[PDB]
């Protein structure tokens, strides 16, 4: 509590006071694609890295349902340059677009990108990107359900992932954070999901040079315990099978409820034991987790295949997706609910993509 608890800022770091600034309301910058955006009122709570509402320079005022949103942030800053940088090269219109026809399906839940402006001022320079709108994250409706979840809403976001895994795995961009915490829904479109927020996403395959299994702890090591992949926790280069890891932990997690380690966050030791631990003998963990009475062979062979993957193994996606079928076909149902998570429950954005957060050179 306020009273009770006290903030710390912080003891030796900074020092004067810095003081920002914001936009009068109704005004319309002109961001670097030349593209005039209006900004209205302010929202949401955070500090300096606020939101405020977007539109196209359409006319009139602006309401309280604005199509797209800014977010200002540092400009020195990291992580942020990147989700820019991500979004105006990944978050393409082209690319986006492109896709869907390279692909034949309908939409891509990627979002989408429209710009961004800077400004200095005595030094200080300034930076924000343009984004659309959303509806809610995944993880507030998590918590919000007492942490539990269907098997056809798993099973139905573990298929969405994929089409969306491949778009970025075909990229040499690692995905990393997959978590529902950097997925939302379309507020028009309840049943359709949106992975914003990477937090994460980096490249190991540059000059066509893939990344071979070396030691490389300084690379590669920016995640929370709750699901980091193996390759940080033992100080490996970046892999393939660190993606499928980081679905496969929470797909459990969603299925069953709560994670082995769940009491035991605090222990990093004992975090990377059950891994490699439940590793060689998987049956262990879905006998431990589910009751002998109810084992999901969707789930073993899943992980069947992480733990049976090589570091020169190309992705097996043909095969993990005859899995899914199969667990519903085996138990005698089908997708007959999608993602069942409209509601609505906005306050508040990310903006992130790097991962090297520790001394911060």
């Amino acid at each position: 509590m306020p009273r009770v608890k006290a903030a710390q800022a912080g003891r030796q770091s900074s020092a004067k006071r810095h003081l920002a600034e914001q936009f009068a309301v109704g005004e319309i910058i002109t961001d670097m694609a030349k593209k005039e955006w209006k900004v209205g009122l302010p929202i949401g709570q955070g500090g300096f890295g606020c939101i405020y509402l977007a539109d196209m320079n359409s006319s009139e005022s602006v309401g309280s349902d604005a199509p797209c949103v800014v977010k200002v942030e540092p400009s020195d800053n990291g992580p942020l340059f990147t989700e820019l940088k991500f979004y105006q090269r990944a978050a393409k219109p082209e690319q986006i677009q492109k896709w869907i026809r390279t692909r034949k399906l309908k939409y891509l839940g990627v979002p989408k990108y429209w710009g961004s402006g800077l400004h200095d001022k005595n030094g200080k320079s300034y930076r924000f990107m343009i984004m659309d709108r959303f509806g809610s994250d995944l993880q507030k409706i998590y918590e919000a359900n007492a942490k539990r979840f269907s098997r056809k809403t798993v099973l139905q976001l573990s298929l969405r992932i994929l089409d969306i895994l491949e778009y970025i795995h075909e990229h040499e961009y690692v995905h990393g954070d997959i978590k529902a915490s950097n997925l939302l829904l379309n507020y028009k479109n309840p049943d359709q999901v949106y992975l914003v927020d990477y937090g994460l996403a980096y490249r190991y395959c540059p000059e066509g040079v893939h990344k071979e299994y070396k030691e490389d702890p300084k690379r590669c090591h920016d995640g929370t315990i709750e699901f980091t992949s193996i390759d940080a926790h033992n100080g490996v280069a970046p892999s393939r099978r660190g993606d499928l890891e980081i679905l496969g932990y929470c797909m459990i997690q969603w299925l069953t409820g709560h994670l082995p380690w769940e009491d035991n966050l605090k222990d990093p030791k004992y975090v990377r034991d059950s891994k490699i631990r439940y590793r060689e003998n998987i049956a262990s963990l879905m006998d431990k987790c589910f009751p002998e009475k109810n084992k999901p062979g969707e789930i073993a062979k899943y992980m069947e295949t992480v733990k049976l993957l090589d570091y020169t193994e190309k992705p097996l996606y043909e095969n993990l997706r005859d899995i899914l079928l199969q667990g519903l076909k085996a138990i005698g149902s089908k997708d007959d609910g999608k993602l069942d998570l409209s509601v609505v429950e906005n306050g508040g954005l990310k903006a992130k993509t790097i991962t090297k957060k520790r001394k911060k050179e």
